[PDB]
C-alpha cells in the first residue's frame, strides 16, 4: 500500500435531494458522463451505444461509443446487477477514466438493457461503485482500488458532502481525504462489522420518547448510492406508525401541515446518538392539510448475507459528513456544515 501526497475532489450536483451526480470522462477523447458515486455497490457502468433505442432509457442519457475511443480495450463477457430496485446488463469493456483529475484504467459495464422504470428517472447515466471488491460482480476490480494501487492519495479514504439546496455547491467527494471547509466538531468512528461491506452495526432507532426499534440491535448500510433511509419492511411499518404516516405505492406521506409537528429520529451509531428533526427527513412542500408531503425514508427489505438491514442514505449524509477509511475499516461521522 503506497501513500503519495495527492488529494482529488470531485463536484457533485444536486438533484431533488435524491440523486448527486459529478463528471467522469471514458476513452480517448474523453466522453463525459454524469455518474453517481454508491458506496454500496462496486462496479462502473455506463449506458452503451449497443444499447437497443427500443430502450427508451438510451434514447435519454449520453451513451459510450467504443468506436470513438483510441484506447477502448476488449473484453466482452456478460454482465448483470441487480440492484434493490432496477437491473442493468451488459457487457465489460476496458478504458481510461478520468474522475477528479486522477487517470486511471478500469474495466467498466457497457450497460445495453437498461429499464424505463426507473432508469427513465435518472437525471445521471451511469453508476460508479466505491463498495470493495467483495460485492462486485464478475469479479472486476473496484475503480478505488485501482486508483489505490497508483500511490498518490495521501490517505487511502474517501469523504462525502451532500449539500441540501436544489448556483451552489450541490456536493462533493474527496478522494483520499476530507474537507474541513465541510464538517464541524470532531468525527466519530465505527468499525465496520466486517470488511467488504460498508456496513456497520447500530444499537437502536428511538422515535422521539418511545423508542420503537431494534432495542436489541441490527445492521446499518450507510449508502451513498441510496436517496433515503431505508429500513426492514416490518421495522418502517412500526416507525410510520408513530407518526401518523399513510404508506402509499412508493412511499409515506403526512398532511403538509403535521410536517413539522413530527418528532425527533435518532439512530445510535458506536457512542453517539445521531438524531435527524422533522425538517432533516420531511419534504416539507407545503404547509397546507389538503396536501401530501412525502418522507425521506423509504420501506425496503434488503435479503442475506447483506439483510435484513436500515440503510443510511442521502437522507442522513446531508446532516452529518461522512468518511469511509479503508485502512482501519471504519466510519466517521461529523456534522456536515
Ligand atoms: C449489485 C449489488 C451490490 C446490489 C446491492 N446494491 C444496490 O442495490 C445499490 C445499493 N446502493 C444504492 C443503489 C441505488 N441504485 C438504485 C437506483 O435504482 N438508482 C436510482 C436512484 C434514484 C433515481 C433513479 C435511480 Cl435508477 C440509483 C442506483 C445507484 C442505481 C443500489
Ligand atoms: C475479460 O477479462 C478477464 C479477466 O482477466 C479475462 O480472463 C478474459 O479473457 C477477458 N476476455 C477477453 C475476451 O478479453
Amino acid at each position: 500500500l503506497t501513500l503519495g501526497n495527492t488529494t482529488s475532489s470531485v463536484i457533485l450536483t444536486n438533484y431533488m435531494d435524491t440523486q448527486y451526480y459529478g463528471e467522469i470522462g471514458i476513452g480517448t477523447p474523453p466522453q463525459t458522463f454524469k455518474v453517481v458515486f454508491d458506496t454500496g455497490s462496486s462496479n462502473v457502468w455506463v449506458p452503451s451505444s449497443k444499447c437497443s433505442r427500443l430502450y427508451t432509457a438510451c434514447v435519454y442519457h449520453k451513451l459510450f461509443d467504443a468506436s470513438d475511443s483510441s484506447s477502448y480495450k476488449h473484453n466482452g463477457t456478460e454482465l448483470t446487477l441487480r440492484y434493490s430496485t432496477g437491473t442493468v446488463s451488459g457487457f465489460l469493456s476496458q478504458d481510461i477514466i478520468t474522475v477528479g483529475g486522477i487517470t486511471v484504467t478500469q474495466m467498466f459495464g457497457e450497460v445495453t438493457e437498461m429499464p424505463a422504470l426507473p432508469f427513465m428517472l435518472a437525471e445521471f447515466d451511469g453508476v460508479v461503485g466505491m463498495g470493495f471488491i467483495e460485492q462486485a460482480i464478475g469479479r472486476v476490480t473496484p475503480i478505488f482500488d485501482n486508483i489505490i494501487s497508483q500511490g498518490v492519495l495521501k490517505e487511502d479514504v474517501f469523504s462525502f458532502y451532500y449539500n441540501r439546496d436544489s448556483q451552489s455547491l450541490g456536493g462533493q467527494i474527496v478522494l483520499g481525504g476530507s474537507d474541513p471547509q465541510h464538517y464541524e466538531g470532531n468525527f466519530h468512528y465505527i468499525n465496520l462489522i466486517k470488511t467488504g461491506v460498508w456496513q456497520i452495526q447500530m444499537k437502536g432507532v428511538s422515535v422521539g420518547s418511545s423508542t420503537l426499534l431494534c432495542e436489541d440491535g441490527c445492521l446499518a448500510l450507510v449508502d451513498t448510492g441510496a436517496s433515503y433511509i431505508s429500513g426492514s419492511t416490518s421495522s418502517i411499518e412500526k416507525l410510520m406508525e408513530a407518526l401518523g404516516a399513510k404508506k402509499r405505492l412508493f412511499d409515506y406521506v403526512v398532511k403538509c401541515n403535521e410536517g413539522p409537528t413530527l418528532p425527533d429520529i435518532s439512530f445510535h451509531l458506536g457512542g453517539k446518538e445521531y438524531t435527524l428533526t422533522s425538517a432533516d427527513y420531511v419534504f416539507q412542500e407545503s404547509y397546507s392539510s389538503k396536501k401530501l408531503c412525502t418522507l425521506a425514508i423509504h420501506a425496503m427489505d434488503i435479503p442475506p448475507p447483506t439483510g435484513p438491514t436500515w440503510a443510511l442514505g442521502a437522507t442522513f449524509i446531508r446532516k452529518f459528513y461522512t468518511e469511509f477509511d479503508r485502512r482501519n475499516n471504519r466510519i466517521g461521522f461529523a456534522l456536515a456544515r
